[PDB]
């Protein structure tokens, strides 16, 4: 049965439907097909890695992170480019203590996400951690919450009762924000209601990094490696990252379902992906 041990969720062993079939899916991020996966139990953090946690570790370790090793890390551009998302800069000095770049700071986001952070950094803390990276068949197991093929965390409605529940965009992308779900950046990891196993903001806030090797079709077909403890291609480019994040909607990449799915190199870093650690039992 479902227990909490410390701050993380032992998810039983069991098997779910994963993948979605959107209609707008980009078929270049293979959310399909659904697909029947099982897994053994596993534990995953409630939360995600907050910027106090990153903190100590880093305090303890002296761990400095690729984005320091290179100098910058991408911003969204309201907050202070690649062609095909003119709205990220490369910022000089943006790094997980300085957020925005030079002038920003991290002292009143103590419990937001720890942001900034690329693959390795995110490996690294969970290492120190005693921890991994949960599995993307994990990771979407525990962040559906026990409920079958629907949309979001909760269920098939955004908004239920027109209440929020996650940290994503509201307005017009990418000029205004208007902040309804009460955020116009991150939110606490601790923020919105949890889902039907206890984990917070799986849906919006940041994305968070998962083990896996991206790929758009290793899973399309049907075999032990991809239906039972499934842990992606062999090698890769780019590892997979999930949920969606603070800046996500439904008018450019509706990526914010709980099936949705990207990928970034594991040296690369962003103002909107961090990670949350899983483990075994
Ligand atoms: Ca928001
Ligand atoms: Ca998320």
């Amino acid at each position: 049965n479902l227990y909490f041990q410390g701050h993380m969720v032992a998810i039983p062993g069991g098997t779910f439907r994963m993948g979605g079939e959107d209609p707008d899916a980009f078929p270049e991020d293979g959310e399909g097909p659904v697909r029947t996966v099982r897994l053994s139990p596993f534990l995953i953090d409630r939360y995600a890695v907050s910027n106090r946690q990153f903190a100590a570790f880093v305090k303890a370790t002296g761990y400095v992170t690729d984005a320091e090793r290179y100098g910058w890390s991408f911003v969204f551009h309201a907050h202070v480019v690649v062609p095909e998302a003119p709205w990220w800069v490369a910022v000089p000095g943006a790094y997980w203590k300085a957020p925005e770049g030079p002038g920003s700071s991290i002292t009143d986001r103590p419990n937001h996400p720890v942001v900034h952070v690329s693959w390795n950094d995110a490996v690294a803390y969970a290492t120190w951690a005693g921890k991994r990276l949960p599995t993307e068949a994990e990771w979407e197991m525990a962040a559906r919450g026990g409920l079958d093929q629907a949309r979001y965390p909760w269920g098939n409605e955004l908004t239920p009762r027109g209440r929020h529940r996650c940290n994503i965009w509201q307005g017009t992308f990418p000029v205004h924000d208007t902040g309804e779900d009460g955020y116009t950046g991150t939110a606490p990891v601790n923020a919105f209601a949890p889902n039907g196993y206890g984990l917070y903001n799986v849906a919006g806030n940041v994305w968070e990094w998962c083990a896996d090797w991206w790929s758009a079709d290793w899973h399309a077909t049907e075999s032990p490696a991809t239906r039972i403890d499934p842990r992606g291609p062999e090698t890769g480019t780019a590892r997979v990252t999930k949920g969606g994040s603070f800046l996500c909607h439904e008018s450019y990449c509706n990526r914010y379902r709980v099936a949705a799915r990207t990928c970034n190199t594991p040296d690369s870093s962003a103002a909107h992906t961090g990670f949350r650690c899983a483990a075994d039992p």
